[PDB]
């Protein structure tokens, strides 16, 4: 076997995109919520959704011929929030949460109520956000709910880490 794919092989990451979709599906199952999604940061701090899993009757943010891009203003003037030192956000009604009108209006088109965001850091950057989403109502949220959260960014962040590893071997013979 090559060298890069019994890595491959160790590190469990055959296949990143096959591991956000699936486990975002187990994710929204547990949660009984809406919308699962992984976030994926651009250098400017934007960034676009690369996997869901979402109930029946909401928009999709993921597919074949969808492209989904939230450029932040927020986040790209703090470099990543406080999601850069590893904090969390829960929110149980966005109508609660004290919002700006051009940020609400951004969360009501993806058909948002409440919701949980975390940070999913690869290496030791900020690599992007999972999140869990309730449309069909407000929600509150519970500390189990968002500690687990934040386990499986952990997660999502060192498989994130193993690919970049996998892929910055570039051109090293062995
Ligand atoms: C009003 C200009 C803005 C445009 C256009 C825009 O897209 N955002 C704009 C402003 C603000 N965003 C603020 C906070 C904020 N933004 C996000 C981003 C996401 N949440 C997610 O679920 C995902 C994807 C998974 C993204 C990319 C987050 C997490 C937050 C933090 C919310 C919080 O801490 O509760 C923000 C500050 C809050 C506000 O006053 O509205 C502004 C002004």
């Amino acid at each position: 076997m090559a060298v890069s794919k019994v890595m491959e092989k160790i590190l469990r990451v055959s296949n990143i995109d096959k591991i956000f979709q699936t486990t975002t599906q187990e994710i929204r199952q547990l949660l009984k919520c809406d919308r699962v999604a992984v976030y994926r940061f651009n250098p400017d701090w934007s960034g676009e959704f690369v996997a869901e899993s979402v109930g029946s009757g909401w928009v999709k943010l993921v597919g074949p011929d969808i492209k989904t891009v939230w450029e932040d203003t927020y986040l790209q003037e703090t470099q990543g929030g406080r999601y850069r030192h590893q904090e969390s956000t829960v929110v149980n009604d966005i109508y609660e949460a004290g919002y700006f009108s051009c940020h609400l209006e951004i969360l009501e088109q993806f058909e948002i109520k409440a919701y949980i965001v975390v940070p999913v850091f690869a290496a030791e950057k900020l690599w992007g956000l999972l999140a869990a989403y309730q449309n069909s109502g407000t929600r509150e949220w519970v500390e189990w709910e968002s500690s687990f959260l934040t386990q499986v960014g952990l997660q999502f962040g060192i498989a994130i880490s193993h690919a970049e590893y996998l892929e910055q071997t570039r051109l090293q013979s062995e």
